[PDB]
């Protein structure tokens, strides 16, 4: 909801990723990553509430989304630990962020869809 | 050697060997011209469809043969096949190499144009 | 709007792809293309409305995507015609399918996001 | 020879030259620990970057730096870099190839693990 959402398909079954984990970190001063919000992907494949407004400053920011573990959830052993994201945010003002990632057992895509408020 | 396809497996992480591949030309009336084909080698790829005579500027479609793909692996699919529809023009670079990754209900394909 | 739903996104610009064509075909029984509808995608990237469950029936369909246009009118001179994709489709009865589809000059990819209402 | 990484750019439609990659091993007390790097070639691609013998079991990171990549190109991009992060198994295919196709705003990465 509002500046950070996260959404997640499945390129074998045609479907949203559900009960993906996903932990998002922020580069600290000491250019050390920093804990700063984590969920899991609902029934339609998205996380919403990560953030807010005020939260989400200027930064540089890491979403790891786990598809490791939703894979061999799903009898799979796939090739990623994990999907890493790494981008810098609101450094020309606020934005919204939709970090989208498409997932297969040897391959994916992330994309990210920004808009101006 | 003006125009290879590759083809990949997302789901293997592998080539996709024996893929059905069917190139056809746009014909003055619209309609679809056979133009080559062939099937995916060992590595994914297929070459030799043309040549630098025969491959003149026009409108080009690859049909990719994905469903029979998946078919064979149990794996049920979306698309009947990929399809890759293009112009080629003697002004850019000499090679065209039409690569495509699949995935049961997606697909890539990328345009290399190389010299 | 129900059973089909188009939505384009431009991977230059991290934001939809407006005002792109989209014409869906259908396979007759003479195996020819016949014109089964179109529209125009909105600002959010998105193309409702092009059919009912009713007229949605099994078949064997072909959504063409403009894509050529939309880079041109960008100045980008793309590689491909159009994406199409084509897929049979209500064969194990009515589903929800939504066509995407993500955009650069020389690349494309198409995903179906398909749901059982 | 057991790692390859390859490049392309979806926006020109050709290899992703002079890229900087970084392959990291992940250490015992889970930090990162540089292992090999380079620049992919003309051909977008990174060879040498490890031997049979140094390459063993073990959690990998492979980033290739394409903010740097489009910055010089005159294009504004969304990531830092692309992270590609794996374990190598002894039990499956001998040779690894991390390919990555570029766009500004997105990236999709493969892995082709062969014999
Ligand atoms: C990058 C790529 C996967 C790797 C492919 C690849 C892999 C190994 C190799 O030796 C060559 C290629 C060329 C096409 C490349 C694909 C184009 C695009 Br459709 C896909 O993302
Ligand atoms: C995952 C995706 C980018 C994000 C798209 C997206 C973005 C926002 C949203 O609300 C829905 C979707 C669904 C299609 C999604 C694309 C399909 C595939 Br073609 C692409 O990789």
């Amino acid at each position: 909801k509002c500046p950070l959402m996260v959404k997640v398909l499945d390129a074998v079954r045609g479907s949203p990723a559900i009960n993906v984990a996903v932990h998002v970190f922020r580069k600290a001063a000491d250019d050390t990553w920093e804990p700063f919000a984590s969920g899991k992907t609902s029934e339609s494949g998205e996380l919403h509430g990560l953030t807010t407004e005020e939260e989400f400053v200027e930064g540089i920011y890491k979403v790891e989304i786990d598809t490791k573990s939703y894979w061999k959830a799903l009898g799979i052993s796939p090739f990623h630990e994990h999907a890493e994201v790494v981008f810098t945010a609101n450094d020309s003002g606020p934005r919204r962020y939709t970090i989208a990632a498409l997932l297969s057992p040897y391959s994916y895509s992330t994309t990210a869809v920004v808009t101006n408020p």
